[PDB]
């Protein structure tokens, strides 16, 4: 009937209006959207995560923070000792210098214990040794030899790096060495060093100012 | 018949019809969302947006660029003296180096002026330092010694690195050392060496060639 | 007729109830949208993005992978000696040491041929030298004198790094050296030694141990 009409409808336009605040608008959604970013060509302005661990391997993001902490990670390990250390034989014997100090990057396995340097992670690194050979007490020989390799008892691979010499150990001299020199990871590497020397009597010869470092190169 | 009941149900289906209109659909929406949007947890595409500054340490994205600015930065500073400088005296004096030229990374503070060195930031730092001692007129000496220390203004520090002594300066000796050191802002380091040498006579030794390079570890 | 408004009703509420099946719901898209990463206030609890290459320097994001190689890219290069060679004249003979093993980095134009470093990319390099001369057999001369210096092919900059000397060169002498030092894309680039001894008799000069490298710093 009339009345009928009226009644269905005025149902169907309060659905209408229902309808009207229920959904979202043209416009609405598009401003919502571009408030966004798209997933391809992203664009953004402060934007920031939680840094991931530095021996995070992955195709994760690295925050400025994340950078700072792994070029300072480099550096891989560090030993030196403070004073004089005694040598047992100077006739070509293999000896091992001692740190009283040293320090590792962390994370990586890394780690220096009983003058060793614990090889956290295989790869190429950069090894800086510099000491210092000299003779006290009695008279000083009359030949010096001194060579500088990265020994390892047991295996006796000694990576030839420097053979200081000369005739007037009586107040020492300083090697240096820098180069390239991979290892593998697990490794318990020493730093080796032998000394020859011909002539003199009642003398001693002394390693001090030992430094050996390490850096981190893939 | 009826009349103004069907016009307002017609004028209701006209109103519903732009209400659809203008409006957000699903489908268009999830397109949108999924396909051409970025979740929280998503996986992105080699997408850009701002390069953060250096100095920053917040949890902010880093851009290759910026990978490369900081690695880049990781110099810090370095000095050179060109040509040849005269020792003072020979008698162990503290003798503070001079240098011609000089360069520092920019963003930090880090500075090298009247020949000493400033803390950029604080913290630890690789120092490489070769120098070369020559003499030059009178007799050589029977004696030549030189030491080399990082001193720090205002103290003469003898932070002692490396003492070469050998009997032939007729011609040049060069020293180079290669160490890690620890130093805070606002520290003052200028290379101080002191050196001695005796015998011959009317001779000059000649500091020449000084390098003093640091490079930034941790 | 009431079927005929009950027909244009039923037409009405086809159109009505597709639209409010098919459509997007406020609560729901709000929900999603709160899903979704807001561009301006970005913080998300991960994200990926395929590694982007080494050489990049846009404002591209950067991956874990890409601050690891492009730290480990930064070697540069390097050469290694393997075994002994003689030198061949003691009288300042400008000569350049070959070498039997080298790398470089790949991406960047290096390239290490004819025992000559090319430059593959203009910057900022720290160079690493590590040579040994040695007098062998007969008598070792009464003094000794090797220069050495980064020569450049097509513009002769031997540039003077250290001089070795000795009066009993009959064991060896290594002054490796190390500093900074720039240089101009596709610079091709060699080391070159001059060597001159004085005195002694029947005695043949071994070089030995020849490593060269360098890495591109800031």
């Amino acid at each position: 009937d009339l009345s009928y009409v009226n009644t269905q409808l005025s149902a169907d336009q309060v659905v209408l209006d229902a309808l009207s605040s229920g959904k979202a608008d043209l416009s609405y959604v598009n401003t919502q959207l571009n408030s966004k970013a798209n997933l391809n060509g992203a664009v953004l302005v402060n934007a920031t995560t939680a840094t991931p661990p530095i021996s995070d391997n992955d195709t994760s993001l690295a925050t400025t923070q994340h950078v700072r902490s792994f070029n300072h990670s480099r550096l891989a390990f560090n030993a030196f000792r403070g004073g004089q250390q005694g040598v047992p034989s100077l006739s070509y014997v293999t000896t091992t210098a001692q740190f009283n100090s040293s320090s590792v990057r962390s994370g990586w396995g890394d780690n220096f214990s009983s003058n060793r340097w614990l090889v956290g992670e295989g790869g190429t690194y950069l090894i800086t040794v510099t000491t210092r050979f000299a003779t006290v007490g009695g008279t000083p020989p009359t030949y010096f030899d001194a060579l500088l390799f990265v020994g390892l008892s047991g295996s006796g691979v000694e990576n030839f790096l420097t053979r200081s010499q000369s005739v007037y150990p009586s107040f020492g001299y300083t090697l240096s060495w820098v180069g390239i020199l991979t290892f593998n990871t697990g490794q318990n590497v020493f730093l080796n060093y032998q000394v020859n020397a011909v002539g003199g009597g009642s003398y001693s010869v002394v390693l001090e100012d030992v430094r050996f470092s390490g850096i981190q190169l893939g």
